[PDB]
């Protein structure tokens, strides 16, 4: 699930609601600590509908448990996430799929024909006779920390 930690207290008070537009600083952490993304570093709140599901389940949830001005610790499962690791999303190409006639590099992301539909793959290995492409996210997996402050609360 998602564990909320605060930072800094809010006004205790107002709290987000379906259809309110919530407006957050935001870093993205791995467990380890290691940040992949983060708001600050554009200078630009980030705005998203709490109930749209423009965010993760644990941001829906633990942004929900927050009051305006709160800065918090959002603790946050691979269920609540990006989901668990998909093997069916891997697989192994022969490499005769492929016909480029230059350079096709592992870590290469695009759009791959899947029974899904098109959805964005990355080449992860590529052996004599075989390309290994997997379609899982980035952050499949992987469980998630992130430093939230509800600056505001809009509609």
């Amino acid at each position: 699930g998602v564990q909320v930690e605060t930072i800094s207290p809010g006004d205790g008070r107002t709290f987000p609601k379906r259809g309110q537009t919530a407006v957050v600083h935001y870093t993205g952490m791995l467990e380890d600590g290691k940040k992949f993304d983060s708001s600050r570093d554009r200078n630009k709140p980030f705005k998203f509908m709490l109930g749209k599901q423009e965010v993760i389940r644990g941001w829906e949830e633990g942004v929900a448990q927050m009051s305006v001005g709160q800065r918090a610790k959002l603790t946050i499962s691979p269920d609540y996430a990006y989901g668990q690791y998909d093997e069916n999303l891997v697989q192994r190409v022969p490499k005769d799929v492929f016909m480029g006639v230059d350079e096709l590099q592992v870590g290469m992301r695009f759009l791959a024909e899947t029974d899904q539909g098109p959805v964005p793959v990355e080449i992860t290995a590529v052996e004599d006779d075989h390309v290994v492409v997997d379609g899982n996210h980035m952050l499949a997996g992987q469980n998630l920390v992130f430093d939230v402050e509800l600056l505001k609360l809009e509609a």
